[PDB]
């Protein structure tokens, strides 16, 4: 009925990382650490860095999957509002319904649970460039979350899932997300409601 969302590590160390792009009114997408929580502009690039203490076997997978966070809502799927659904912005692997897309990996899977019908995307491991010790992932979300008769305001969490090849759990990590014309300044304000 509803995903774990528990912190996992799991025996590779896997974990999330956010860059620090600040809360100018210009900013894109910025990620509170004080809130563990993602604040991004509708359908522009959220970069995810995916850190390990050791290296996963060839066919490890991560997934992103969308929950609402409040407990009333959490056996809803989260799925793309009814205008966004039928705007016809598909990029040729998305189905229009999904609120989580990869942007610039063929790839990417997009799955319908034939059980729960939740929505998620998933892409093989692959290893760091050279010169680099982390490995990111592009991640775009596709309505607001005000989106009337979608997310309609509520509050969602991206649960990230490192998976072997038969989707058994290796590790979990998990973050908030806030989809919204301004992020920086949402951020800025809601970093002082907490403070
Ligand atoms: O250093 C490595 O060998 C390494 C290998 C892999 I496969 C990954 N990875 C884990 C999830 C997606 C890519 C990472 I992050 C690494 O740092
Ligand atoms: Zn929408």
């Amino acid at each position: 009925s509803v995903p774990s969302q528990k912190t996992y590590q799991g025996s590779y160390g896997f974990r999330l990382g956010f860059l620090h792009s600040g809360t100018a009114k210009s900013v894109t997408c910025t990620y509170s650490p004080a809130l563990n929580k993602l604040f991004c502009q509708l359908a522009k690039t959220c970069p995810v860095q995916l850190w390990v203490d050791s290296t996963p076997p060839p066919g490890t997978r991560v997934r992103a999957m969308a929950i609402y966070k409040q407990s009333q809502h959490m056996t809803e799927v989260v799925r793309r509002c009814p205008h966004h659904e039928r705007c016809s912005d598909s990029d040729g692997l998305a189905p229009p319904q999904h609120l989580i897309r990869v942007e610039g990996n063929l790839r990417a899977e997009y799955l319908d649970d034939r059980n729960t019908f939740r929505h998620s995307v998933v892409v093989p491991c692959e290893p760091p460039e050279v010169g680099s010790d982390c490995t990111t992932i592009h991640y775009n979300y596709m309505c607001y979350s005000s989106c009337m008769g979608g997310m309609n305001r509520r509050p969602i969490l991206t649960i990230i899932t490192l998976e072997d090849s038969s989707g058994n759990l290796l590790g979990r990590d998990s973050f908030e997300v806030r989809v919204c014309a301004c992020p920086g300044r949402d951020r800025r304000t809601e970093e002082e409601n907490l403070r």
